[PDB]
């Protein structure tokens, strides 16, 4: 019987099926397809995260990618869906190894002390998180995009984050925000025309944090 | 019977009660929280190291916090209490699983080739690391603090350290150097009065070395 | 029977050995001494690499690395030599637990997505990759040099690369790049005199990516 506790989702049809949601810096909600790996060691959770846009966000008038960057907020109930309330990026439930071991996955009550992030229930409330926000654990790596768009060196901001308010009031199980900024060198303003075979991707980012122990 | 071996350490009252020991840039001693939880896989170390300081430090004459930045040094000894002699940072007594296996966590030969990171053996002693020393693996995160305390982004190095000059004569084992830079953006000089309430933490920053082989 | 595969991979005569190669910034190949350690947990891979250059490097008429600074690439294959056609940087057989689970260390057909790095079959070939290539991985790490030599802060990139136009016409396992930057401050020309003794080292630099999953 494995040692490890796994977690693994993404979109059934694989992370060009953009289903889930992110939050913009413009406080837009934008399609985001993303694959998430976790193993838990004795507690201790090692991961990768790979997220995807395509050339089809809603910006402001006159906004331009080339000037803004791309700068979004995703966020991870690992409780879902054996806690249903709060899922801020829509994602299709986890595979869980063994199943329903998805407490393991949350973050522990020491990742958040003497201050915390606390973010809004719902996904049309307000969850953006600024790439400076207090606790984040920052990240460096070059994105990869499709034809002539060409991308910078961008940053991922990641930390445990209480959900306040629920509709309920039910306290949710504590979840992870992943907060990506990536400026643009080169290319077409992504806010402006839908071209959905236009892509840029992450790749997989590496993160680690403290859950609880699963033992056989 | 598990895979894994273990490291945990902490004050007996949690992370802040502050009776750890840092040596300041200025070559000052700081009571320090320390929260740092080790997993070895294989000989492979991943880990989490937490460092909450109060307002309540020592400065030079004139010294500003808000100029100067928050810079530090904290020493972990793994085999500590297995070999007494070494304690830099005062840490209890770590819990390790298997018990006694703490040389499982002792950084590996090769993780201090060419040149190494030597240090005294006294807490009395001068055993500060520059941010920017020689074999540093170095870490971006965004501390966090209470109230109107705004630090800008911090910087964790970490490395082997080998200890120099016991007072019994006896090569004690290698440790690992944590040393951080927390440049504060606003609030006030954490160098003058005494604010007990009035903490920063650096949150959860991973970290990864070789050590020795642990097999059930 | 352990949970976890393993990967091991140094010269013979250890990391001082320098019978490795790297492709330089200037298309050279230069000798590197590695040392290479992954564990492998539920598909996990997580890594630390090595990397020591002596002072007997070919660089361009008139070209300085105080002005320069050292740039290099070097190549993983982990099928290799069960593949035995692609060895860019000239390793000799990894020790891997257990025997021929190389595979397990691939990096999965989604390290990949989008777009991928392609690299050239053979040593003699151009197969540097920019510290900016779209698809890295971004470290940092001060390295350590012997006496007077000093080295600035150093950027490790990594990612999976696709391996193409092999002299069988056969598609390699895919392999992962490693490609380092060494600003130096002071000390001499690397480029010039043959100073064998005169060595840099970037110490050991953690990296994580998903391979494939043993399982006992």
């Amino acid at each position: 019987s494995s040692p490890f506790a796994t977690y693994e989702v993404t979109p059934v049809l694989g992370i060009s099926q953009r289903n889930g949601n992110v939050k913009s810096k413009g406080l837009q909600n934008w399609s985001i397809g993303y694959y998430i790996y976790m193993v838990s060691s004795a507690g201790l959770v090692n991961g990768l995260i790979t997220l995807e846009l395509a050339h089809d966000l809603t910006g402001a008038s006159g906004e331009n990618s080339l000037t803004s960057g791309l700068n979004f907020t995703f966020v991870l109930s690992p409780m879902y869906p054996i806690e249903t309330e709060v899922n801020l990026s829509l994602i299709v439930p986890p595979t869980v190894s063994p199943t329903n071991q998805n407490h393991v996955f949350v973050p522990n009550s020491n990742q958040s002390d003497v201050g915390y992030l606390g973010l809004p229930p719902h996904t049309r409330d307000n969850w953006y998180v600024p790439i400076d926000s207090p606790g984040l654990r920052l990240v460096s790596f070059m994105p990869t995009a499709t034809g002539n768009e060409k991308f910078g060196q961008g940053t991922l901001g990641y930390c445990a984050a209480t959900i306040q308010n629920t509709s309920s009031g039910t306290t949710p199980s504590d979840a992870i925000a992943f907060t990506v900024s990536l400026p643009q060198t080169s290319g077409s303003n992504w806010f402006d025309q839908n071209a959905p075979d236009t892509v840029v991707t992450t790749g997989p980012i590496p993160f680690s944090y403290q859950g609880y122990v699963y033992s056989p």
